[PDB]
C-alpha cells in the first residue's frame, strides 16, 4: 500500500477557493456526519431528434470540387466544357508527341498486367453504378485504373466531365501514389494529380483531375457533400481499414439515391463476395498476369538448411519426425514471442549460395524490429555497402529514403528490404525473388476499461502469409521463408480481425452526427460487418462525458467543433479550454505533436544533456516539446540552412517539427473559422525555469487531455497506475533517471501521453503535476471522510474537505463555461467578472507555489 500524500495548502488560498465558490453560488457537498461513510464531492451540474444520405452532383466547369468553391476569376470562370475538353486534349497529345522520356514511361505502363483489361474495366464502369476490380497485387489497379478512366474522358473530348476521388487506407500510400501517377503523366502533384492527407495537401487543377486522399480527410470534407465528382475509387478494401468500411456504408446510400455517380472498389485476390452482395451483386472484373511457383519454407526448413543453432502453447516444441533431432532440439530453444534475427542473418547467407541474383523482402512488425535487424546486420562487416544495400521501409521516414526501395542496385550488391506490411498488398517492389516472413503483424489494441494502448506483436493470418509468399513469384521462380512452425501455421486464423471489431468508434460516431446520417448505433448496424455492441456503447458514453452529445444523443455546438478538429475529441476540448485561458497556441502545438513521432532523435536510449535541458525544471516532456519549438522557430529566422544546422547540432528531426507546425496552423485555422478570436491563439514566448503562469495553465489543461493517464512515483523508474498496478518510466522520458542518481521530484504525481503495455506497463511522455492539478482535471470520482480524500479508488490525499470540494466545483464551473463558450466562442473576449474570477482561481491553483512547491530550488 501507500500512505495518504499530505497537501500543504496555505490558509490564504483555502479562503480564496471558498470565496470564489460562494461568489459563483456553487452547491458544495458538506462534510460527512461520521467517517466510514464518505461522500462524493463530484457535482453533476437539448435539440429535437433528427437517417440521411450524403448528397451528390456531377462535375461542373465553373466549380472547383477540391476547394468546394465557385471559380469567379480567370479564364475557366466563363469557358464552356467543350473548350476545356479540347484545351486539355491538345495539351496531352502535344506532350506525348514531344517528350521522349514520357513515351518510354508510357511503354512501361502498357506492359502492366492490368493494361489488357482496360477495354473491359472502362466498359464495366460506364454500364454499372458500382463495380469491383479484383486482381493480384502488382497488376496496376492503384496507379493505372484512375488514369485509364481520366484518359478515356480526355481522349473522347469530355475531359471537363471527369473528377476522380481515390481513397487510400494509409497516409504514405495517398502521397506516394499521387507522386507516382504524376511522374507517369510527366508532372509533379498540383496538375492532373494531387493528394490531401491530414495536415498536408497539394490540390490538383479543378478539371480532369485525380485526388489521392485518405478516407478521414474525405469524410471531413463531405459536410457539403460529394459535389463535382464523377468517380469514387475506394482502394485496398481487402485491408479492412475501419474508415474505409465506414465510407462503404455512406457510399452505398449515395449509390442508391444518386445512381449516376460511379463507385470503383479495388481489391487483392480475396473472397470479394461479401462486398459484391453488399453493393447489390455488382460485377467483379478479374485482373491477372504472369506469376511463378514460389517454394514455401517454415521455421524447420530454414533452421535445417542453414544448420542454425540458437543462443542460451509453444509450437516450436511440436515438430514432425521427417526432420533432424538437432533441428527439432534447436527450434525448441526459440521463443515464439520474439523474431529470430540471427536466423534471418543465416537465411541471407544461404540466399547467396543459391547463386541467383534477386532482392530479399524481409517482413517485420514495425520500425523497432526493422531498426533492431538493421543495427544487427551493420555490426557484421559482410553486410556492407560493397555487398549489401539494406533499405528500411516504414511510415515515419522521408519519402526520399522510401523511393530508394524501387531503385535498381549495381550487380554484385543485394537489395534487402526490411519492411512492414506496407509491401504486402499496398506497393510492389521489382526484382524480389526471396521473401523472409516473420509471420507477425503490428496492431494498436486499446482496452478502454484501464486505458491501455498495446502495440502488440500478434500472429498474422493464413491470407497474410499466402499474400507475402506471392511477393517472391513476380520476377522468376522464388522462395518464401516463413519464421513460424508448421504446427503454428495450422493454429493461425484464416483472416485478420477487421479494424471495425477492435477500434474505438467515437471519431466515427462524431462523423455520423456531423454528416447528419442519423443514429450512431442505427448507422453502424448497416455496416458490411457491424462493430460489437460495447464499442458503440463506449463511443456514446465517451461523447456524452465530453458534452459532445446531449441526452437526445444529438450533436452539441461543442461536439460540432470536436468533429471538425482532426484530433482526439478530448484534445479538441483541451484546445477549446486553452483558447479560454489565452494559451490556445501552446495547447494546439501539444495536440499537433501527438499526430507525429517525437521530434527528438534519442535512438531508443536515455536522453542526453542537450535534450534534457529543453525540459527546464518542470520535469515535463511536454514542456521539453514546447521548448524545442520555441528554440526551432527562433532558429528558422536565419533562413533554411540555419534551421538544418540547429536541428543537426541539437539532434532534432526537422521534417517532424515542420509537419507539426503545419498541423498547428491548420488546427488554429479550424478554431478561428468556428468563431474563436485571433488574439487567444498567439505564439506567446515562455520560460521553462522561471515563474510562468501561461505554462502553469497549459500543464493543467494537459492533465485534462491525457486523462485517465495519471500515475504515482514510488522509487527509481517504478510508478503506480490507476489500477494500483506496477509500471515503469519510459527510457525516452526526461523524468527517467540517467544512471544511478535518483530524481528528487517535488511531486510524485505524473500525467502522461500513452500507457504502453509490452513486457511491463511503460508510461511514455510524462509531465509532473501538483496534487491540486490532480483534483482539478486529472480525476473524475472523489470521496472525502473529512481528513482523507479518495481519488478514483487508487490514490488518497490528506487535504481539507473544503479545498477538495471547491477544486471539484471549479471543474464543474469550467465545464459550464466551456458549454456557454461553444454556443458563442467570441464571448472569451469580454467575460462576466464572476467567470474571470474562477478562471483566475484555476490559474492560481495551476501554479507550483499553490501546492508549496518551488521548481527553482
Ligand atoms: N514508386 C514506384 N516506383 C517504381 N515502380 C512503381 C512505383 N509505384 C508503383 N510501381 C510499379 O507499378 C506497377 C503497378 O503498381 P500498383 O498500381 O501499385 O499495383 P496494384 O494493382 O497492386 O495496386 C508495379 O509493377 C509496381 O512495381
Ligand atoms: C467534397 S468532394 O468530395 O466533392 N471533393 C473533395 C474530396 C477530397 C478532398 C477535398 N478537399 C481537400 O482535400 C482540401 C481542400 C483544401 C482547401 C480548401 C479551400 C481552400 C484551400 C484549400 C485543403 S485540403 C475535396
Ligand atoms: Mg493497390
Amino acid at each position: 500500500t501507500v500512505e495518504p500524500y499530505k497537501v500543504n495548502l496555505s490558509q490564504d488560498l483555502e479562503h480564496q477557493l471558498q470565496n470564489v465558490i460562494q461568489e459563483l453560488n456553487l452547491e458544495i457537498v458538506p462534510p460527512p456526519e461520521d467517517p466510514f461513510l464518505p461522500v462524493v464531492l463530484n457535482l453533476g451540474k437539448p435539440s429535437q431528434r433528427q437517417i440521411g444520405v450524403v448528397p451528390w452532383s456531377p462535375p461542373q466547369s465553373n466549380w472547383n470540387p477540391w476547394t468546394s468553391s465557385n471559380i469567379d476569376e480567370g479564364p475557366l470562370a466563363y469557358a464552356t466544357p467543350e473548350q476545356i475538353s479540347m484545351d486539355l486534349k491538345n495539351e496531352l497529345m502535344y506532350q506525348l508527341e514531344q517528350d521522349h522520356d514520357l513515351q518510354a514511361i508510357l511503354q512501361e505502363r502498357e506492359l502492366l498486367p492490368v493494361k489488357k483489361f482496360e477495354s473491359e474495366i472502362l466498359e464495366a464502369i460506364s454500364q454499372n453504378s458500382v463495380i469491383i476490380i479484383r486482381g493480384a497485387t502488382g497488376c496496376g489497379k492503384t496507379t493505372q485504373v484512375p488514369q485509364f478512366i481520366l484518359d478515356d474522358f480526355i481522349q473522347n473530348d469530355r475531359a471537363a466531365e471527369c473528377n476522380i476521388v481515390v481513397t487510400q487506407p494509409r497516409r504514405i500510400s495517398a502521397v506516394s501514389v499521387a507522386e507516382r501517377v504524376a511522374y507517369e503523366r510527366g508532372e509533379e502533384p498540383g496538375k492532373s494529380c494531387g493528394y490531401s492527407v491530414r495536415f498536408e495537401s497539394v490540390l490538383p487543377r479543378p478539371h480532369a483531375s485525380i485526388m489521392f486522399c485518405t478516407v478521414g480527410v474525405l469524410l471531413r470534407k463531405l459536410e457539403a457533400g460529394i459535389r463535382g465528382i464523377s468517380h469514387v475509387i475506394v482502394d485496398e478494401i481487402h485491408e479492412r481499414d475501419i474508415n474505409t468500411d465506414f465510407l462503404l456504408v455512406v457510399l452505398r446510400d449515395v449509390v442508391q439515391a444518386y445512381p449516376e455517380v460511379r463507385i470503383v472498389l479495388m481489391s487483392a485476390t480475396i473472397d470479394t463476395s461479401m462486398f459484391c452482395e453488399y453493393f447489390f451483386n455488382c460485377p467483379i472484373i478479374e485482373v491477372y498476369g504472369r506469376t511463378y511457383p514460389v517454394q514455401e519454407y517454415f521455421l524447420e526448413d530454414c533452421i535445417q538448411m542453414t544448420h542454425f543453432v540458437p543462443p542460451p502453447a509453444n509450437c516450436n516444441l511440436i515438430c514432425g519426425d521427417e526432420y533432424g533431432p538437432e533441428t527439432r532440439m534447436s527450434m525448441a530453444q526459440l521463443n515464439e514471442k520474439e523474431t529470430p534475427f540471427e536466423l534471418i542473418e543465416a537465411l541471407l547467407k544461404y540466399i547467396e549460395t543459391l547463386n541467383v541474383p534477386g532482392a530479399v523482402l524481409v517482413f517485420l512488425p514495425g520500425w523497432n524490429l526493422i531498426y533492431t535487424m538493421q543495427k544487427h546486420l551493420e555490426m557484421n562487416p559482410h553486410f556492407g555497402s560493397h555487398r549489401y544495400q539494406i533499405l528500411p521501409l516504414h511510415s515515419q521516414i522521408p519519402r526520399e529514403e522510401q523511393r530508394k526501395v524501387f531503385d535498381p542496385v549495381p550487380s554484385g550488391v543485394t537489395k534487402v528490404i526490411l519492411s512492414t506490411n506496407i509491401a504486402e498488398t499496398s506497393i510492389t517492389i521489382n526484382d524480389v525473388v526471396y521473401v523472409i516472413d516473420s509471420c507477425k503483424q503490428k496492431v494498436k489494441l486499446f482496452t478502454a476499461h484501464n486505458n491501455m494502448t498495446n502495440y502488440a506483436t500478434v500472429w498474422a493470418s493464413k491470407t497474410n502469409l499466402e499474400q507475402r509468399k506471392g511477393r517472391a513469384g513476380r520476377v522468376r521462380p522464388g522462395f518464401c521463408f516463413h519464421l513460424c512452425s508448421r504446427a503454428r501455421f495450422e493454429r493461425l486464423e484464416t483472416h485478420m480481425t477487421p479494424e471495425m471489431f477492435r477500434t474505438p468508434l467515437h471519431e466515427i460516431a462524431l462523423s455520423i452526427k456531423l454528416l447528419r446520417l442519423g443514429g450512431i448505433g442505427q448507422f453502424l448496424a448497416k455496416a458490411i460487418e457491424p462493430p460489437p455492441l460495447d464499442a458503440v456503447i463506449e463511443a456514446e458514453h465517451t461523447l456524452r462525458e465530453l458534452d459532445a452529445l446531449d441526452a437526445n444523443d444529438e450533436l452539441t455546438p461543442l461536439g460540432r467543433i470536436l468533429a471538425k478538429l482532426p484530433i482526439e475529441p478530448r484534445f479538441g476540448k483541451m484546445m477549446i479550454m486553452g483558447c479560454i485561458f489565452y494559451v490556445g497556441d501552446a495547447v494546439c502545438t501539444i495536440s499537433a505533436a501527438t499526430c507525429f513521432p517525437e521530434p527528438f532523435i534519442s535512438e531508443g536510449k536515455r536522453l542526453g544533456y542537450v535534450h534534457r535541458n529543453f525540459a527546464g525544471n518542470r520535469f515535463s516532456d511536454h514542456v521539453a516539446l514546447l521548448s524545442v519549438f520555441q528554440a526551432w522557430d527562433d532558429a528558422r529566422m536565419g533562413g533554411e540552412e540555419a534551421e538544418i544546422r540547429f536541428c543537426e547540432h541539437k539532434r532534432l528531426n526537422m521534417a517532424t517539427l515542420r509537419m507539426t507546425w503545419e498541423a498547428k496552423v491548420q488546427l488554429k485555422e479550424i478554431l478561428i473559422n468556428s468563431g474563436f478570436p485571433e488574439d487567444c491563439l498567439l505564439t506567446q514566448v515562455f520560460t521553462n525555469t522561471g515563474p510562468d503562469n501561461n505554462l502553469d495553465v497549459v500543464i493543467s489543461l494537459l492533465a485534462f487531455g491525457v486523462y485517465p493517464n495519471v500515475c504515482y512515483h514510488k522509487e527509481k523508474r517504478k510508478i503506480l497506475t490507476t489500477e494500483g498496478r506496477n509500471a515503469l518510466i519510459h527510457k525516452s522520458s526526461v523524468n527517467c533517471p540517467f544512471s544511478s542518481q535518483d530524481m528528487k521530484y517535488p511531486s510524485p504525481f505524473f500525467v502522461f501521453g500513452e500507457k504502453i503495455r509490452t513486457r511491463a506497463i511503460s508510461a511514455k511522455g510524462m509531465t509532473l503535476v501538483t496534487p491540486l492539478q490532480l483534483l482539478l482535471f486529472a480525476s473524475k470520482k472523489v470521496q472525502s471522510d473529512g481528513q482523507i480524500v479518495l481519488v478514483d479508488d487508487w490514490i488518497r490525499l490528506q487535504i481539507s474537505h473544503e479545498a477538495a470540494a471547491c477544486i471539484t466545483a471549479l471543474r464543474a464551473a469550467m465545464e459550464a463555461l466551456v458549454v456557454e463558450v461553444t454556443k458563442q466562442p467570441n464571448i472569451i473576449s469580454q467575460l462576466d467578472p464572476v467567470n474571470e474570477h474562477m478562471l483566475n482561481m484555476i490559474r492560481q491553483i495551476s501554479r507550483p507555489s499553490a501546492a508549496g512547491i518551488n521548481l527553482m530550488i
